[PDB]
Order: structure tokens, then sequence, then C-alpha cells
């Protein structure tokens, strides 16, 4: 029931979901390797060259936790402002990871 | 009770509703016909030729699930933030299509 | 029960409410004469003289509804998140109007 | 059961939230001495010296509540999008004060 925060000091990285801007430290990003943010390999894709941002065409209100499971170091928790679809539907796209999906399916 | 959602890689478009902007694929737009947004004739009036975006002097917690519905596919369904009547009206000002309205007052 | 709101085309503001970017016509705000926002001489003071805008150090989620209020041409109805004492201060502070603050303690 | 709010005119910061920018005077901040942002001490650290604003690599739906705080002059309230869990940690990074979290843990 405890998990990890990173703490400040390094290099930090944009990611615009559809409009609404997230800035993190890339170390938040590598708490979790694997997932479609953890490596390079699956980002790369949504990585803008010009812009310097990572931008997503998805729902804004669930990047605010998509980005909190990152941050809290393993909380993956819904907020009571989208639908339970809307939000398995982007954890899956992300790919969070089968344990975390399984824990975040048992946690609803 | 299944929807497409648009894959990345054109053309991104920038709609600014009452300060909040969103950002989103031209290909976003043009998944539904018809509708203000959808096609070009029923928005030129409301994009600004300077700024190079879309502006609507209207409600900006409902462009989240006004942009959402072109974004899942056809998936409408109201935030819970905002009350009926003010989505109601945004749904109409939008023009999201006589089947679509119904669908969404036979899921309300 | 029905209210009119202001079709687009002339000059536009931006309200800065503690970091969160507000842009509204002045229609907008012209709507309704009397309160801070309506009269030049009562929001003179919170105009910002360098950056062409109005700030106000105030909370960010109740200007959503204070801005709604002047878009909608007369709907007054707190969002829910946050409390009826907020949003009262709030809209005290904005001098909403008499009968539109009686109003909207007889909706509560 | 009563607050006093900063009245305007005199330096403003800027404070980065994960992406989610506030602006506030520095008299909001100075109300409440001791705290993470009520000394300069406790919050040189997370001061990006080539931004000039303050970053922090949190959950930012946590911050319109710990702002409204110094705003509010002692208004220390849960917003209800987030858990308890989430912001009862917020409240214990940024030090609100020993008395102040014991008051708002009574209030829960």
């Amino acid at each position: 029931p405890q998990h990890f925060e990173p703490i400040p000091h390094c290099e930090r990285v944009v990611i615009n979901v559809s409009g609404l801007r997230f800035e993190t430290q890339l170390r938040t990003l590598n708490q979790f390797p694997d997932t479609l943010l953890g490596d390079p390999a699956r980002r790369l894709r949504y990585f803008d060259p010009l812009r310097n941002e990572y931008f997503f065409d998805r729902s804004r209100p669930s990047f605010d936790a998509i980005l909190y499971y990152y941050q809290s170091g393993g909380r993956l928790r819904r907020p009571v402002n989208v639908p339970l679809d809307v939000f398995s539907e982007e954890i899956k796209f992300y790919e969070l990871g089968d344990q975390a999906i399984n824990k975040f399916r048992e946690d609803e």
C-alpha cells in the first residue's frame, strides 16, 4: 500500500495530449520500463520531431491519471470524471502492464 | 458498442474554446461529415484568419466531450461536471447529427 | 427558463484567473452592465497594463461558471467541484447583481 | 469560520505543477510563513533558475486546493476529484503546518 515518488534534482519531456501539455522529468517515465511511455522504442512514433514534444490525440482528462501512475510510482486510480470504458481503453493503449491492468481492474 | 479511434501517422488544427486550446488532426474532424466541425463550410465562420485557429466563445468544460466524440469515433457521453441543459445546448450548437442527438438523449 | 448567448461576428479580452487564461469578446461582458466585469470602472483596477489582460488572484475553478454567466446570458450555476461557500464568496466578489445573487441562492 | 483573501495593488511568481502553470503574487505565499512555499529557503530547491518559475513534478489536480489555501488565507479543503490518499501525501509534501494538517484531517 506504499509507493515511491521521484524527487527532483534530470531531462524534462513535454507530452501534448490533444492540446493539454504535460511536463515531467525522464526519470518519471523511466520508473516503469516496458509500457508505451517507458521505453523510447514504443514512444518514438508519437514524438513530434519539430515541436520537441509527444503528441497523443486522445482524451485529455485521462492522462492526468496516466501521468500520476508514473509520478506516484505505481498508483493507478481512475479519476471520477471519465467513464470506466474510456479509462480502460486509455490504459490499454498506453500499455501500463498486464499486472498493472489486472490490479486496476480488481480495484474497480 | 464498439467504435474506432484515429491512429497517428496529418494536418493538425487548433480549436480555442474561450481560452482553452484543443489540438487535433484534421482526420479526427473528417470522421464525421456534416456537423459544424466536420465540414469546412460550417466552420469557416468560427475560424480566426489571423491566429490560425477556431474560436468558440462557449462553455470550455463541454468541448472535452465534444472533441472526444470525434476522437472516439462516435462515443458521445456527457461528463459529470456540467448539467444536461448546458450539454444539450452545446451539442445542438455543434450539430452532432439528428441520429447522434437522439442517441445521446436516449442514453440520458 | 430561456437565455440568449452571444453570436460571433468584436474586441476580445483575456482574463487571467491565477494562471488560467480565459478569452471572451467584450460583447459577452457588455451583456450585463453593472457588475465587476461589466463596466470598465470596476475592472480597471484588475487590468494589467503591460500584458493587456485582467488578472484575478482567486480560485480558478470558479471563473468557469462566472464566465458562463456572461456567455449563457444569465445562467448562473455552481459547478460541482467547488463548495457553496467558495462560490458564494466568488460571486460576491464579482458582484453579479443583487437579483442574480438572490436567484442563485434560491436555486441552491 | 472566516478568512482573509489578499487584495491586489506586488511581485508575481509562476508555479509549474507538471505542466500546469499557476500565477500568484508573492504576498499570497507570504501569508503563511513556514511551509514549503512560504519561505524561500524551502522553495529554492524547486525553483527553476532558467524559466523563472517553480517546477513541481506532482499531481496537478491537487495544487488547485494548495494554492487556494494561500489565496483564501487558511481555507484548506480537498476538491472532490482526487482521493483522500493522494491529497494527504500532497499536503504532507508542501508542509502546510502541523496545525493545518490536523485541522484538515479533523475536517475529513
